[PDB]
């Protein structure tokens, strides 16, 4: 049903981890003996950037028009659940990960010729590849596979000196139901204040 | 200099992230007691899934933890770790990773935590995970990776490639055009997929 590609320099990131999951090794698709995959970038700057070239030849080989590729990015638009749901029914995924600089912008724009590309952040902080934000969203996507085939209390009732709440032991449904409901709604206050506009 | 210990049910999770830094991987079964090496238990007030126990989980902190322990705590109920997050948590000399499965840990051990040391319930971005080693994964890198608004478009050779030219200012030479290019592409950038930024 789901085929999902992971593309990376590091192919052992994702040992970790219906569904057919398979991870390739970027250099299959060099053809220099130092496996070369990335190069200086143009106008300057630190780093180096992943060359086209290569990811080009691995997107032509990987992809066709029914895929989605994902492009794991720090200037992308935010991953968040609705997104993971959307994924979830689609039949191929690939995650083109980056490394160094990122990925030379031109291998999306040929790719959003044939295929939907979306560039994806998974929050507001650097990490020093996709590789990680791959594992991330694949999880997202694989829990709610599994799924269509508030704090946490369990025993002992009373633990150091802290009781589990009176409520949760009530057998009320109704009560336990608004009780969730209001700690949600403090957190959500205190927490993430931008969720009630 | 620092100290990081993860505490989980799924040990080999971290091997692939794995003298500046000390990182240490638990498996949270070193701390259950019983003949199974349980570390679950059913929810109070009802519910699907299984609660991760207080006794396991405070035995293990009482162990790996001092008054001087950033106690991290994986949750999508946190406040979102960030960019400011990560390079306040690199100054930190022993950060501890409580990794919960199942349906999150008993609330009780962060309560209990939070007397003996400092306490953060932290979410990487708004979507569900199956349990919070990948989200571990995801906050030990990028503060890695420090000890070790959106970003432009980065290009490399050929100057042209499938029709796709790298931007004639980055070609130029000329710093102050380049500068001025990449500061309106990352305003435009933001403009289109963080408006709220
Ligand atoms: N928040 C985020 N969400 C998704 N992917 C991210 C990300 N932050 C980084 N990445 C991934 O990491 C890659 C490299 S970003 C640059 C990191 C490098 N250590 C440096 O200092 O330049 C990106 O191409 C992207 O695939
Ligand atoms: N966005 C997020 N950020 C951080 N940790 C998260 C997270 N989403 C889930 N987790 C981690 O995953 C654990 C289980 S929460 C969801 C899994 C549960 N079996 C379910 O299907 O409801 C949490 O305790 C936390 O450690």
């Amino acid at each position: 049903s789901m085929r999902i590609d992971v593309v990376t320099i590091f192919p052992a990131y994702l040992d970790p981890l219906l569904v057919d999951l398979r991870v390739h090794d970027l250099r299959r698709w060099t053809h220099d003996a130092h496996r070369s995959v990335d190069d200086a970038p143009y106008g300057g700057g630190p780093g180096m950037v992943m060359k086209a070239p290569v990811w080009g030849e691995a997107l032509d080989e990987i992809a066709s028009a029914e895929t989605l590729l994902v492009v794991p990015t720090p200037a992308g638009v935010l991953f968040d659940q609705a997104t993971a749901a959307r994924w979830s029914a689609e039949r191929h995924l690939v995650f083109a990960c980056g490394r160094y600089e990122g990925i030379d912008q031109r291998v999306v724009e040929d790719a959003a010729r044939r295929m939907r590309v979306e560039e994806v952040s998974i929050g507001d902080y650097v990490l020093p590849g996709g590789e990680s934000a791959a594992v991330v969203m694949i999880e997202a996507v694989l829990r709610l596979l599994d799924g269509v085939l508030g704090p946490s209390y369990t025993r002992p009732p009373s633990w150091r000196g802290l009781d589990v709440p009176e409520v949760l032991l009530s057998g009320d449904h109704a009560r336990i139901a608004a009780w969730r409901r209001e700690v949600s709604l403090q957190r959500t206050r205190e927490r993430r204040p931008e969720l009630l506009a």
